[PDB]
């Protein structure tokens, strides 16, 4: 009742990230990012102490095909080890189904990084020709939608990616980036990142709108009593203006 | 085991009534997104169920004297309904009285106003006195206006609320009207005003989005249905249906 709960969360820019100080920083004041400024709104409107921890695997969450066992921040939950995982967790159907998310804190989807000034403005523009090389991270989120897609275009990209892996999946977000900027080349991913990415790289742009809709949520045990006030706080919170704040604070270049 | 009761609206293009020559039966009256929504979490879900519109014809929003609710919030929290199945926006005012889903659709406040003038947010709105604007009664667009401490927000509450009986419509249908024979501007969701604008070329969607929520299904308190209507609701939406009856009902 006065028990601190204890918050999993991960690494991940801008949400969650060691604060650089001039200033001596203990304990949970170590971190900063919009999750934690997140973390700390909700700690106020509910009234919460709480431990943040870094998750011992340094995964978000999935299950093993095998044996079925959950790892990362999604097993915390489960196990109870942890009471909140405040994080850019994703709101999926296989993770709803095993834990208990908030309402999403950021709405969001999959879109397209590349250059500004071309007439691309679609992935039916990239989907029906081949000069322009385009793919995704290997193995992350984005690649595993098209992986999936049975819708047309999205399936038609997918032949392209996986038939020309090699050469346009990539192994790293940073990897990706570059390719876009040094060579004909459309990257695959989730919005937030493009807009984070387009923010510092004023010659970069999205091209299209969303290709798919999904959220990120705080994650809570199945039953727990916290879900719903976490979802209320973070309601009133948006309407307020106020994640729209935390967001360009986080993002802006 | 016995069906459901499923209270909803008549809004475009979410719940209609299907056209036809002769009278049509019981749930064969109505077509549109949220049907379609409704029939495919029948078929994940295994339910079976009767619409009923709502009976006093509101969304929902609290009687400031009395502090009940109305609309199909308060066939909610009567147990009246077991499930409202429409474009029912998700605020934490609500949240509070009933249960929501998870999101089936995005939104956001914007404005509905004729094309080609200087207009171009709602501030340049809520700095004139020319040009009236309104909203529907008794929804979230008029709720997230009457609680608003945005500075913009507020001033235009404070317009809307001394001409209530005059700019505040009943429907989306009448506010259409106004915006088309007066010098008036519509708040409404941005969802709603882009299949507006697709069929009534002379109006436009001024500015952006004044917020971003989304659309849910709305449950009684405590109901074992929410969180199995999100997780079908997360399932239509990994699997693209969702994006396809948007395309249906949008084109
Ligand atoms: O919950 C999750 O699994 C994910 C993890 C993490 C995923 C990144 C995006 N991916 C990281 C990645 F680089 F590995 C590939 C990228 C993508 O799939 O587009 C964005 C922030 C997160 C959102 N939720
Ligand atoms: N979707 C709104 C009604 C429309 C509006 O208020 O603009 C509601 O749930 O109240
Ligand atoms: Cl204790
Ligand atoms: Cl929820
Ligand atoms: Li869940
Ligand atoms: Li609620």
């Amino acid at each position: 009742s006065n028990r601190s709960l204890i918050v999993t969360t991960i690494l991940e820019e801008p949400y969650v990230l060691f604060k650089k100080s001039d200033k001596p920083l203990y304990g949970n004041d170590r971190f900063e990012g919009y999750c934690i400024d997140l973390l700390r709104e909700l700690s106020t409107i509910l009234g919460f102490t709480y431990e943040i921890r870094l998750v011992e695997d340094g995964k978000y969450g999935a299950q093993d095909d095998v044996n079925g066992q959950w790892n990362g921040m999604v097993r915390e939950l489960i196990d109870h080890k942890a009471d909140l995982a405040v994080a850019p967790l994703t709101i999926t159907y296989v993770r709803e189904k095993v834990i208990d998310f908030s309402k999403p804190f950021m709405t969001l989807g999959i879109s397209i990084l590349y250059r500004k000034g071309t007439p691309i403005d679609s992935a039916d523009d990239l989907a029906k020709q081949t000069k322009i090389e385009y793919g995704a991270v290997e193995d992350g989120s984005t690649m595993t939608f098209f992986k999936k897609s049975k819708i047309s275009t999205y399936d038609k990209m997918w032949a392209f990616m996986s038939s020309r892996r090699q050469s346009v999946l990539v192994k790293s977000s940073e990897e990706g980036i570059q390719r876009v900027l040094t060579s004909d080349y459309a990257l695959l991913m989730e919005s937030t990142t493009i807009e984070f990415v387009t923010q510092r790289n004023c010659n970069l742009t999205q091209i299209g709108g969303l290709i798919d809709s999904k959220g990120y949520g705080v994650g809570t045990p199945m039953g727990s009593p916290y879900r719903d006030k976490i979802t209320i706080a973070i309601l009133q919170l948006q309407e307020e203006g106020k994640l729209h704040m935390m967001k360009e604070k986080w993002w802006r270049g």
